[PDB]
């Protein structure tokens, strides 16, 4: 959708682990991701299902 769906992914730093989901434009499709709590972009969500909705095709 929006460019920010076409981010790559960033595990960013810090030691604060959270499992997110990114969107990968080149499966069409949200993969996990473990970010560490510093330093990400907006290509981050906290669950699958709002991923798909925001940034996958249908």
């Amino acid at each position: 959708e929006t460019d920010i769906c076409k981010l790559p992914k960033d595990e960013g730093t810090c030691r604060d682990f959270i499992l997110k989901w990114y969107y990968d434009p080149n499966t069409k499709s949200c993969a996990r991701f473990w970010y560490g709590g510093c330093g990400g972009n907006e290509n981050k969500f906290g669950s699958q299902k709002e991923c798909e909705k925001v940034c996958a095709p249908v």
